């Protein structure tokens, strides 16, 4: 057996900008086993339609996820990913920041 922490990358696919339509990404790599709970937040609350989802093994035997959604920043909106996997102790939260 192998198990392997996420690692956690939230960003946008563009820089961030109010009214123009953007997508949130969370990068969640590296992982074993493959069981994992991933969301994205928006002021805390959880995002339930999230349209895509990009996923796989990597060579190494770990596994990789690509979830993202079409996003409007606003002023006021803070998103963040929140994830849960065997390997954490609670559930590790990644604020998103822009820059």
């Amino acid at each position: 057996m192998i198990q392997r922490t996420p690692k956690i990358q939230v960003y946008s696919r563009h820089p961030a900008e109010n009214g123009k339509s953007n997508f949130l990404n969370c990068y969640v790599s590296g992982f074993h086993p493959s069981d994992i709970e991933v969301d994205l937040l928006k002021n805390g609350e959880r995002i339930e339609k999230v349209e895509h989802s990009d996923l796989s093994f990597s060579k190494d035997g770990s596994f990789w996820l690509l979830y993202y959604t079409e996003f409007t920043p606003t002023e006021k909106d803070e998103y963040a990913c929140r994830v849960n996997h065997v390997t954490l102790s609670q559930p590790k939260i990644v604020k998103w920041d822009r820059d």
